């Protein structure tokens, strides 16, 4: 493969942007001399394989030379859902309504094989080439692809700290195409859980006037994780059903 650029650099991690054959790749490489290198690999690589689903980031191929692995991950040259958002461009609230379900529904996946992503948000939800939304940056995608904070991290990660980061995204994304269609409700500002707060309240008119989004987002938005909706809940709720 012809690499173009360095998407990312870590100690012990480099992510580069590759032409493999004509196609656009990315390309993450990490050295496993090491015992305990090589089974933190094993398991990061297998968080991602373990997965079979059009929502959540394919790995196409791992392969060794010396040392070193290199992951083959997919390169969505329509970027991420952030990038999208930072373009100020009215979405369709049907395309809205699609995208968050198959978001809702890529992470209930996930809390179904035991995986907890731990870090959702609109930077790495990347958008295919055919518009669906792929989670990434978990994993050995680690990488690839604040309010976001549930309350009781303030106080490690779990499905339900997931569903107040999906919440979040789920928020910024509403909040802001309502803008980006109505220009009269103002410049959003996401709301931050202030000290004995319930819940986070989401009034259908910030949202563009849609009571059931509002309803949804509400629902995993609640400061008590043990009363918060679970991915499956939020997917049989009427927005998405």
């Amino acid at each position: 493969f012809q690499v173009l650029s360095t998407l990312s650099s870590t100690v012990n991690s480099k992510v580069y942007h590759a032409l493999r054959r004509g196609e656009h790749v990315a390309v993450k490489e990490i050295s496993i001399d090491d015992d305990a290198a090589r089974r933190r690999f094993q398991r990061e690589v297998n968080i991602v394989s373990t997965c079979n689903h059009p929502n959540i980031i394919r790995i196409k191929g791992v392969f060794f030379d010396g040392p070193f692995a290199y992951i083959l991950l997919p390169y969505y040259h329509r970027g991420s859902l952030r990038a999208l958002l930072s373009k100020q461009e009215p979405m369709s609230w049907v395309a809205v309504q699609d995208m968050l379900r198959q978001l809702a529904s890529g992470v209930a996946y996930l809390h179904e094989h035991g995986i907890v992503h731990g870090d959702l948000k609109p930077s790495n939800v990347l958008i295919a080439d055919d518009g669906r939304p792929v989670i990434s940056d978990f994993g050995i995608a680690k990488d690839h692809g604040v309010q976001y904070m549930a309350p009781e991290q303030l106080l490690k990660s779990t499905g339900m700290s997931d569903m107040w980061a999906l919440g979040f995204t789920m928020l910024e994304v509403a909040l802001e195409n309502a803008f980006f269609h109505d220009g009269s409700l103002g410049k959003p500002c996401l709301p931050l859980l202030l000290p004995e707060q319930k819940r986070i309240d989401v009034p259908a008119k910030a949202v563009g006037g849609d009571e059931k989004l509002a309803e949804a987002i509400a629902s995993v938005l609640v400061a008590d994780p043990g009363n918060r909706a679970t991915a499956y809940d939020l997917l049989a709720h009427p927005y998405f059903s």
